[PDB]
């Protein structure tokens, strides 16, 4: 078996769940104990705003939380955390350190990899980012015809795309005086084509973001951009004014034709899905300014210190992780919904699809054993209140148990109509988790239908459809305002939740071997698409789909 | 029990699954039968492009498909379909017809509700839409200062937002000569505030889209838009040049202050999540032109006729529905991923989140009995190839079974660089489903490790991490080009899939009683947020969150 399932604290938790979980009823838990909110919430004071993590609407008791904390201790969470923070090579399949925490280490306390402090190089690159941002944003940096830069285009995919996009979207109010930012990621030619159609080569700066600098989508997109640029500029020296690279691969950056002084370096111990804190964040810094980028790093650093120094029972990422384990490994819930009541946060869920699913969508443990339990959940969601009018029907009255994280800032960036919109937004945020918890009993629904003047026949017909079973668990995460600092703290909180779950499952949260096969097979198919000849080299489906492509590509529509 | 579980064809299917499903291996199924693709795919010729529905990479044999088709028949799918198309009041909890098919009934064959043909009124509103589109797009419709309209702003949420947004995004290449379109939906003030910031009241036309015309988010947003407009126009009579309504509620439209001739009507038998085909599609028609809108309707009509006339065993929406039943009710899969390899289709999954989840996220059957089986899945996804660099790690190497629909057009709208980008996109599309099916064997991975110069110790340790178990089922849906017609056919296909699944579960796909509780509780909370007085009227969590909101809203960061 595997480390988690062999663990006696886990088997105790699972047995308790089998015997006792059906007796957990949220409505009754709240009625019986006025102190429930106080006992199952964390009000964190960062000194730059508060983050309230309210986990009281979860299917847990004091006993359950004690068992979960005991399990975390038994699984070596604290030791594993310390090892990450000290630069130990905990990414064991790649023999790499895992040091996104170094990127935002504002204290500058040495963190060593191979006996060498990484902080000098972290800070050197940050200083380079700061200098570059000043030059571009001030208008001093000129394009090949002598004009100021108006548009920045980040070209990258996955970890080189999702973070910068999510953060620039989330921090849009902080972008006055910054250039417009565009994100090109898909190989689908639509993406670059529609972006380039709205740009001038004279005033556009391309940021080629790629840890490896060999990803086919990114390098192809980058080459397409360079061809478009050179068609206008007709001078290879002009590339140095319009193309920069964010990478670990100096040789491949040089090969592509980017100036050595136009390379913003990061390191192998920066995972792609943990990379927005590094050079990869350059588009963030250009868009909102380096000061705000530093605030973002500082917020993450605050949360890092919270994670590092706080007892497990009061440790936010640990508690979130443990609640997740409870729902995944005891209740068997396949998914986790992220529901921010904030339009600016509309790419938050998509970001953590990579962060969570690429990290913990694994099946082999440190011991070499295949897991005999569930690992990472499917992450999904849309901003409130939109989701209420799309899929909450299923959350309330479907057949699935779906743990939800509801997030909202107390203070809006746009307090229009004297705060009316935000009042309504907050009311819905609060009501939905209340509704999920409480439900509506048959007798409560009966009274409502009776009051509406329904006939005994019409009442009886409609009654069961109006019943809400409730007992649906949520987290509510409420914060003063979505500032750069608070956003940084929130992202880091989930990064650490993901880390804790990975340690408890005994998997490597920091590799991604699962992407290799698709890349290999695509390279084989690429040249087979050319020409009109039939492909017979694969299974009949792949062959048949290729035949369809070849037959349909010349039809006029 | 419930209708489905009491059904002997279902019992037979479930027993077969229990006894035999472990023997189903995709690799073996293809190896044993070179005709597999031919036997398990449908190449549909619409006369305006082909749609290939390739379901061969599913964990099904001939006998499984036979059992599934037999279940569809014994659950009354054929009869239920005919009842929908004839105007029977199959939305039984609300006593309503379900006639989105009438909206796109291009044949004009009479469809009666209460003995009255609905087609003359459907066509009257379409004619009104066509005339309005001419006036606006030509520039003849002038704003309050006499200028042509340049921007259209749809205000609406859920069914009044998702369809028009998704379709205008998908059909962007067809929008030459059309006004820019904007979609405001969230109550979050950010949404309307950032939309209005870049617009001129002189050249902007607002479309207020709401079936009921009472949805709080939409009416509040509409009133905010009107205030913003009147600040500039200072003339209440000018509202008639800048505000139109799409609704079933004539009285509430009048009450809001919209011109009677500025109302585009639809009917109660148009469900919100099935409404883009009605007046709700006005923003589509404005953006891409009425001709293209008619093509969209015509494609849907083609698929309606395919659904109506085709024997179940080769009926596209029925087969997709049945595969879904197989995975949901036999394998226990919670989710269904929609993965379009098309940037223009980036809102397709979000659309079917409502279409599928609000429809079939249900737990009460026609008899009033609770289901004792699963119903609608959680729908999620992102466009390829981006998803490959975000969450496919989990699809390939996680612990969840996840049915995936892969979709792609053969012809791209942007064949840049002599088709290079699209070649790569297609190769990835093909390779991913091939990889999911095949996996990678230890013998294959071992040789790769050996060639990479790995030591015997390192090879041993790394090997299981590099193996792909495969046997992960997919559908591949490939179509000539994403034209208005083809998009219409594709949306209709999934609409009918959802319908077939609902009938089989014995639930009502067409109501949404599950949204009521959240709305009720929000109305109670809204007035409590104003002022400094403590709120104690709820559970301690709701009270504690409100206390936090009141304490934190004055803090200066
Ligand atoms: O069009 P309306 O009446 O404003 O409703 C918007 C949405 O709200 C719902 O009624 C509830 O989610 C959806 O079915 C609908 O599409
Ligand atoms: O930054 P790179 O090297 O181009 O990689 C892009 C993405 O591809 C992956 O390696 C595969 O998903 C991600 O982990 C990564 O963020």
């Amino acid at each position: 078996m595997a480390a988690l399932t062999r663990n006696p604290q886990f088997q105790k938790l699972l047995e308790w769940h089998r015997a006792n979980s059906a007796n957990l009823k949220l409505r009754e838990l709240f009625e019986a104990d006025p102190e429930r909110f106080n006992n199952f919430s964390l009000n964190l004071n960062t000194n730059h705003g508060h983050i309230l993590v309210d986990y009281s609407k979860n299917l847990v008791s004091k006993e359950v939380m004690q068992m979960l904390v005991e399990l975390a201790k038994s699984r070596g969470v604290e030791a594993a955390r310390d090892n990450m923070f000290s630069g130990s090579k905990i990414n064991y399949t790649e023999d790499r350190a895992v040091l996104h925490v170094a990127l935002r280490n504002r204290s500058n306390t040495p963190i060593k990899v191979d006996g060498k402090d990484v902080m000098p190089e972290v800070n050197r690159v940050l200083d380079k980012m700061k200098s570059f941002c000043q030059r571009v944003r001030s208008g001093d940096w000129k394009g090949y015809t002598g004009k100021s830069i108006t548009d920045i285009i980040n070209i990258g995919i996955g970890g080189s795309d999702l973070g910068p996009l999510m953060v620039t979207e989330a921090l849009k109010p902080y972008s006055k005086g910054g250039p417009r930012v565009w994100f090109v990621s898909n190989i689908d030619g639509t993406h670059i084509a529609k972006t380039l159609a709205s740009l001038s080569p004279e005033t556009s700066l391309f940021i080629i973001a790629s840890k490896t600098f060999t990803t086919q989508e990114t390098i192809t997109n980058a080459e397409t951009a360079k061809e478009w640029f050179l068609e206008a500029a007709k001078d290879p020296s002009a590339v140095a004014k319009h193309f920069v690279a964010l990478s670990t691969n100096t040789a491949k950056v040089k090969e592509f034709g980017i100036d050595p002084q136009n390379m913003f370096e990061f390191w192998d111990w920066v995972g792609g899905r943990y990379s927005l804190w590094s050079a990869i964040g350059l588009s963030i810094a250009l868009h909102v300014g380096f000061d705000h980028f530093e605030q973002l790093l500082s917020g993450a650093h605050w949360m890092d210190q919270h994670f590092l120094k706080t007892p497990l029972e009061k440790n936010a990422p640990v508690l979130l992780a443990l609640l997740g384990i409870w729902y995944i490994n005891c209740y068997g819930c396949e998914t986790h919904a992220l529901l921010p009541y904030d339009q600016y946060m509309h790419r938050f869920a998509a970001y953590f699809q990579q962060g969570d699913m690429e990290s913990n969508g694994k099946y082999i443990t440190k011991s070499g054993a295949r897991v005999d339990h569930q690992t990472g959940p499917i992450v999904w969601g849309e901003p409130g209140t939109n989701g209420q009018h799309a899929f909450y029907q299923l959350i309330h009255q479907g057949t699935k148990m779906i743990p939800c994280d509801f997030l909202i800032p107390v203070q809006t960036q746009h307090p229009i109509r004297k705060g009316l919109h935000h009042k309504i937004l907050l009311a819905n945020f609060l009501a939905q988790t209340e509704a999920l918890m409480k439900g509506k009993l048959p007798e409560e629904a009966r009274k409502e239908l009776q009051a509406a003047g329904k006939s005994p026949e019409d009442l009886e017909k409609l009654l069961p459809h109006k019943v809400f079973e409730g007992n649906r668990p949520t987290n509510s995460i409420v914060f003063t305002k979505l500032t750069p600092f608070i956003l940084g703290a929130l992202i880091a909180m989930y990064e650490h939740k993901i880390f804790v779950q990975g340690i408890m499952w005994d998997i490597n949260s920091f590799d991604q071997w699962g992407v290799e096969l698709g890349k290999q097979l695509a390279k084989k198919i690429e040249p087979e698409l050319e020409g009109s000849s039939a492909v017979t080299s694969h299974d009949s489906s792949t062959n048949g789909l290729i035949s369809f492509i070849k037959q349909q590509r010349d039809t006029k529509l």
